[PDB]
């Protein structure tokens, strides 16, 4: 595509997008264009408005676009060009993203004993709400579980809430403790958001005690 | 694929897939598994049920699935494994897919004069509220008349409703009139459902003057 | 989107998109814009060329551009802008639609004997290689037999070719042939294309006999 | 979706997934089943082999599926299910997701002057060949610069390259320098992959002069 302004807006909430170069207030001559999960390639929209756009997508009076509540099927490319009083065109390029953030992760199932030498399932964590879906990962004292590295396992599973399609995401923990280790491990699980810059989640901790 | 059974389900509707092999009422020992636009991948469903899928999709006392309104997210497989009295295991395996019919067509912005050889806009044809999109065509005296052939131009569009996701068509025909041809010709355009055997919709008639 | 031609592109074979209004040879103000599945939204192309697109889609000495062998990835939305000498710009608009015909559809494992007053397995028709899925459908002596309708019942199955992406389709063909009927009924197979105006494809019959 | 073990798969390189629970050598009773972006849901394989599909994913002799050059359509799930010499079944569920490194990221037109408390282009920084796209972030003197705060500005662009469909991103910086700020700021710009726990690659720094 093109160079744009990359926009990210969270589910639920409403979003405006600035036609740069437009003026102030009507008459303006500007129009929007948007391709988006709802259309078929790009559709334009004016100030004028009307039609069941208006439910979805406005222009206010300054020539912004204005989204009272931003779902899953706008994610996508809108853009502006508007000419000012003088006659020079101005063109706006957004790309637009857009998330939930999940409920607090926690840990299902957590076991209370483990056995040194030997798997054991340590717990499963789950995330709801999320959207786009993220990770979960595990940590033992502050530090990175990796899968399949040092006697860890994991196993993942993602599903979608029907009506809003938010992604609920499980993971069960698998370890084998080597001989003579802490015998009050500390493990956590954290949830990492797909996009950049959004901060991790992370479950209150379990300590199982280890028999040797 | 595996072999399935095709069911065609009208959006808005409701729907009622059988579990072949099921004993008539409870206790029941069966599963339904659907891979649909709601879904990651398969969602298992139960007799008990519970959750947000009852609002969705519900095993009835016999054992069959219910949607009570099908949406354009429910296309996909749908499938049932059952265990009668005797243990014999029955699967049940269905692919669904959704459509709605549109209005009947009308053609806005007709000609009333044409002139012989040089193009004429005839008119522009219009469906809406489609699925899944289906096509337009044009007919002059009861024949289809073929886009790029004894000058026939088409253009076409396609948009979606923002919140309910049918299509909205239109086909905007251009002619160039033989030479000593008949003065009043008849055209039609004609709406094609994308299912089969759906039956097809037609615009009434119009029937400009030709100039020699 | 906005009012284009339709364009049909059979797969592995060469396109050429008129850029309408350019002049006809360089040097030209032109510029072609492609939204397919090769791409991320809009890539623009230039009489210059260069680059990895030269393999797949290049703008000719007139101005048109030239695919030399369609692939599924092209499908989606072709536009030109030009300005001819005089300085009128001129836009053109294209979508593309890719298809590929299949082989000959084929019956196997026809059944050569029919009790009458239960089901039968009549045959498993057969079609390789569709752009897009296409469908198929039974005959019974020149009419179509419709599934569900008179102890008809069907069963179909699609796959993919791993490589080539293109659809294999099979339907299997039960009935129950009335008490009294035909001893020697004739059935059918057709594939029928997806896109409009595009020609059905037939099988040869078979004509089992029908016990009383 | 069900409980499954997550694979990266790396673009272009071999990929084996085990059967647990299979005999060592043949005879086996074992299938596997794959849903990726080159089937339509479900495709089952088995040791025999054969077909277009030998190109693809072949049953080795130890019932493990071979993949020799995974690709960005083989994204998605793949399970077996075998049956030991006492007729234990043991199921395998795997998630596949692909992914490739692209080339270390690249600061092109870089600025060698910025004038404080104004707008200042810094430069352009790009990476090629990635999947799935990633993301580009910049840094001033070792600390993320976030867009929208503190007078700073940037734009992104994603291409696809049209044959192998990996990803080259572009970002554009533009920073307004704090009056009495380091009059040798340092930039760099580094490529998040999308996967979890994939490193980050960072582009050599660049170090221009700022006029009070
Ligand atoms: O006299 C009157 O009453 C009157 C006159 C004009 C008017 O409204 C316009 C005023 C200026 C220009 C345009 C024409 O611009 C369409 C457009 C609208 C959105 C986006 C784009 C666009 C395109 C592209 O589509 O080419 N590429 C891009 C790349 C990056 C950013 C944006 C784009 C173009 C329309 C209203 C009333
Ligand atoms: O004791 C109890 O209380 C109790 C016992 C069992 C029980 O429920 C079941 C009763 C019989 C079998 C199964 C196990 O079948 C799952 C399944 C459910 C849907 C579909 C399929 C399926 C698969 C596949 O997924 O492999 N392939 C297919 C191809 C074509 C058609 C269907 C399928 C399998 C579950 C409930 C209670
Ligand atoms: O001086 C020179 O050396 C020189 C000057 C100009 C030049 O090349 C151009 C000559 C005329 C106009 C444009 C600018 O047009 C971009 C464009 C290219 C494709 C398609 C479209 C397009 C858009 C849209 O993108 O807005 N909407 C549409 C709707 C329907 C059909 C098409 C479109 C626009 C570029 C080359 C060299
Ligand atoms: O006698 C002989 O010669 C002979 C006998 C059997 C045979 O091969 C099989 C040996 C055991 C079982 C099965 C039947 O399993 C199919 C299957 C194959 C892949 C995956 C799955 C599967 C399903 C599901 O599809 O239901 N759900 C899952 C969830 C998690 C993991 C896996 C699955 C099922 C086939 C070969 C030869
Ligand atoms: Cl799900
Ligand atoms: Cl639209
Ligand atoms: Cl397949
Ligand atoms: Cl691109």
């Amino acid at each position: 595509g093109a160079m744009a302004q990359n926009i990210t807006a969270r589910i639920g909430e409403p979003l405006v997008l600035k036609c740069k170069g437009a003026p102030k207030k009507p008459p303006q001559r500007l129009e929007w264009k948007l391709n988006t999960g709802r259309t078929e390639a790009w559709k334009v929209l004016s100030p004028q408005g009307g039609g069941p756009w208006d439910s979805v997508a406005r222009v206010l009076p300054n020539g912004s676009l204005f989204l009272p509540a931003v779902g899953i099927q706008d994610e996508g490319i809108f853009r502006c060009q508007a000419m000012n009083r003088n006659g020079k065109e101005t063109k706006s390029n957004y790309r637009v993203r857009v998330y939930q953030i999940p409920g607090k992760p926690e840990i299902v199932d957590s076991a209370s004993e483990l056995t040194a030498g030997v798997p054991n399932k340590v717990g499963t964590c789950v995330s709801e709400g999320s959207y786009p879906a993220g990770t979960l990962s595990w940590h033992l004292d502050g530090k990175p579980l990796v899968p399949n590295e040092k006697g860890v396992s994991v196993k993942e599973q993602t599903r979608r809430h029907p009506e809003t399609g938010l992604f609920t995401l499980q993971s069960e923990l698998m370890v084998t403790p080597a001989r003579g280790g802490d015998p009050r491990p500390t493990f956590s699980c954290s949830f990492s958001p797909g996009l950049p810059r959004h901060r991790a989640l992370r479950t209150a901790p379990i300590q199982p005690r280890v028999w040797e």
